[PDB]
């Protein structure tokens, strides 16, 4: 689909049975989800944004279906006010930026 | 152009006679440039993200070219590492997310 940017680019994602809403963010290198439980072992990582750094748990090779399209990648889970679908999974569903 | 997302989407912007590099960011409501000086008066603006909120100087009706496409609008200035072009100026140059 072609998404305009007048409102925040939110889409529905299916992740671990849960359907959550999320933001298609071209400014984000990583994908960051709000506090939830994912199976598997995790690493800790520190990632920084607009305020400063937060601590997240890094889960690798996790499956998200972003807007009807499946994608596999690294998902960081922790204290974000919104779920961010970053560039590592956007490439996978074939997302581009056009003008 | 048709910009894909394997690398960070940086572009040359030109503001105040000088060329700078900025990230194209669909998850950023507003444009925020690095600490520079701009004409006229500013107002206070609190922006939040990952890691909380920060305070930036709001300037209005500032001309900025992104890829030789001119935009006149609101640019916030504050303590950021990378200049960010947010939705407010990406809708002006007619930018969409496609997939
Ligand atoms: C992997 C992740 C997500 C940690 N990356 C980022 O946060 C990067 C950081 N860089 C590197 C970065 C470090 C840094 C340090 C100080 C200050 C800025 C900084 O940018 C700058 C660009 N951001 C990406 C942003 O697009 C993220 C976005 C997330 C969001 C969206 C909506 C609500 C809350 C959080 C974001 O922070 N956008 C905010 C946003 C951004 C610009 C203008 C207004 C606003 C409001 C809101 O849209």
């Amino acid at each position: 689909p072609q998404i305009t940017l007048w409102q925040r680019p939110l889409v529905t994602i299916k992740i671990g049975g849960q359907l959550k809403e999320a933001l298609l963010d071209t400014g984000a290198d990583d994908t960051v989800l709000e506090e939830m439980s994912l199976p598997g072992r995790w690493k800790p990582k520190m990632i920084g944004g607009i305020g400063g750094f937060i601590k997240v748990r890094q889960y690798d090779q996790i499956l998200i279906e972003i807007c009807g399209h499946k994608a596999i990648g690294t998902v960081l889970v922790g204290p974000t006010p919104v779920n961010i679908i970053g560039r590592n999974l956007l490439t996978q569903i074939g997302c581009t930026l056009n003008f």
